[PDB]
């Protein structure tokens, strides 16, 4: 599986929501020109009902502090979800090889 896939996949339990609920919303954006990690950061929004704004703010303030795009999703996505940094992490690598 691809890093994507999986982000979507994590985000789509989070929401409690599909797979395919997910990709088809992610796929609408990304039509519109975004990126994926912008996309990502809008799902993850919805996931955890804040604005868009924020989550990307915080995204932002993270990345700054010296920590990765994937890192950072990974753990707003725990966030969302209401567990754990290091759990999200864990099922990210399990499913991804």
């Amino acid at each position: 599986k691809s890093p994507t896939e999986v982000l979507l996949e994590l985000i789509a339990e989070a929401s409690g929501t599909t797979r395919e609920e997910v990709k088809e919303k992610f796929l609408k954006e990304l039509r519109k020109g975004k990126s994926p990690t912008e996309v990502l950061l809008e799902l993850i929004a919805e996931a955890s009902g804040t604005t868009k704004e924020e989550v990307k703010e915080k995204f932002l303030k993270e990345l700054s502090f010296g920590k990765s795009p994937t890192e950072v999703l990974l753990e707003l996505i725990a966030e969302a979800s209401g567990t754990t940094k290091e759990e999200v992490k864990k099922k990210f690598w399990k499913e991804l090889s």
